[PDB]
Formats: structure tokens, sequence, C-alpha cells
């Protein structure tokens, strides 16, 4: 079927189908809504070369989660060095930073928060009793994650420390501890990053949902056997747990 080139946020029915169930576009087969289930798969990585739609998809998610949530149930943490998401409102007191030097402590403190939700040792088949957690589902949004140096810090109070270290051990249980993580990066270089970045290698080892926006069919490498294609803005290959790769068009907000 013929996908659109500019998909309006009202052409797809209800955008919010329940907590963590977000319509993000239409699929090529039948133009049916594409529904991101962040409770089932809390991790999403989006790869695309210049101006293909990474940040716009982040904006769409933030706006859709925010419009149908209350501040005492949902919190965002947004890391955005290029500042293209300053526009988008969060909830009160929510961390938005573009400062490469605030990332290390911000992640340490987010990690301490999610870590405190884990169940005690000594349980064994008594936790699958709605153990859950008391408070916010926390959406961690990292635009252009491939542009944050992931090497030990050379200067400042956190010398020798790396930005993503406290996050890694959380990713496997993010769905039980009220954590979602959404990141974006260029298409070129992405396959190598999937192998060398501790953060993105863990995303891939955990089969994170992947959106492959436009990229180079030669250089950008293979993700789960798929090459990038030269696509218009917002057109992506969607890789999930349950279906084979799917062409989709993402909603263009505003
Ligand atoms: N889902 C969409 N549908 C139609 N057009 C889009 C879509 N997403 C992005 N665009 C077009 O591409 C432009 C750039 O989008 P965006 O800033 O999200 O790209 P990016 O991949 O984040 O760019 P950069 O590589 O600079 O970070 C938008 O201004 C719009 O013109
Ligand atoms: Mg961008």
């Amino acid at each position: 079927r013929l996908l659109p080139t500019n998909l309006a946020p009202h052409a797809v029915g209800e955008l919010y189908r329940g907590p963590d169930q977000l319509v993000i576009g239409q699929r090529e087969e039948d133009l049916a809504p594409v529904i991101l289930d962040l409770a089932a798969n809390p991790l999403l990585m989006v790869f695309g070369d210049a101006r293909s739609g990474k940040t716009t998809l982040l904006r769409h998610i933030i706006r859709t989660v925010r419009e149908h949530s209350t501040a005492d149930r949902v919190a965002f943490t947004v890391l955005d060095r290029r500042l293209h998401l300053v526009d988008e409102p969060l909830f009160p007191d929510n961390e938005y930073t573009a400062n490469i030097d605030r990332i290390i402590p911000a992640m340490l403190g987010l990690a301490n928060l999610i870590e405190a939700r884990r169940p005690p040792a000594g349980m064994s088949a008594a936790e699958l009793s709605r153990w859950t957690f008391a408070g916010h589902t926390h959406y961690l949004i990292i635009d252009d994650v491939d542009q944050v140096p992931d090497s030990p810090a050379m200067t400042g109070p956190y010398i020798g420390q790396r930005p993503w270290t406290p996050l890694i051990g959380l990713l496997a249980q993010a769905g039980d501890l009220g954590l979602r993580v959404i990141v974006t990066g260029r298409a070129t270089g992405s396959a190598h990053l999937l192998m060398t970045s501790p953060l993105l290698r863990r995303f891939n080892d955990l089969q994170a949902t992947t959106l492959m926006l436009a990229g180079n069919p030669a250089d950008s490498g293979k993700i789960r056997g798929e090459r990038f294609a030269r696509l218009p803005a917002g057109r992506a290959i969607l890789l999930t747990d349950s279906d084979s790769p799917t062409y989709v068009q993402l909603i263009n907000p505003l």
C-alpha cells in the first residue's frame, strides 16, 4: 500500500490506547496504526541519517505521553545536546539538560531511583505478587546518544567515570521497575555502535524495538540482517519481537 509522506496526528484515531500504548504511525501493508507497546518492550532505539526524523519521533512520544498522563504518574528525563527539544514541555521539575557534564550525575541519580524499586533478596516466587513499585513511570529520552562521549571523563568532578554505567544493569528489568528508555543516533556508524557501545549493545542483546529511518544502503551496515534504505523523512523500517521487518510512516506532530 501507499504510505503517506506527511501523516497528521489526527488521521490515525486514538493516539493513546492506554499507558505505554502509543500510536506512532501507519504500516505499509494495510495503513493500519502502528502501536508502540512500551510496557511489553520498554526500550526503543531509532537510527537515521541527517534530517530523517529522529527528534520529531521523540517529540511525538513526549507529547503523546504528556497529553494523557498526570505529573504524579509520569516523569521525563531528556538529554538533548543539540537543543532541538527545548520546545517541548515536560512535567514540572522534570530534568531537561543539554550539558554534557550534567549527564553523569543525572544518570547516577536516576539509577539510584530505579534501583530502589527492586525487591529484597530472600523472596523466591513471592514477588510475582504485583510487587511493582510505588511511583512514576519514568521515560528517559536521549536524542543523539551516539554524540555523547562514552569514555571515562577527563576533567571535572567525575573524572574516570563514564556516563551510561549506572544505566546498563537497569535495562534488563526496566519493564518491571517503571523505566522506559528511548534513544536516537545516526544510521552511519550504527552497526559498529551496536557492537562497541556498552549501552547500545545491551539494547540489542535485549532486542530493543528498532526504527531504521533513512540511511546509506552500502556504508551504514546491517542491523539484524536489514540494510538501511534511502527513505523520505519519517519513513522507517520497524524491527520488533513478534513480526518481520515492517515499513512504516511516522506521525509528524504539530
Ligand atoms: N514524521 C515525519 N513526517 C514528515 N516529515 C518529517 C517527519 N519527521 C521529520 N520530518 C521532516 O524532517 C525535518 C527534520 O526532522 P528532525 O529534526 O526530526 O530530523 P532529525 O533526524 O532529528 O535531524 P538531525 O539529523 O538534524 O538530528 C522536519 O522539519 C520535517 O521537515
Ligand atoms: Mg535531531
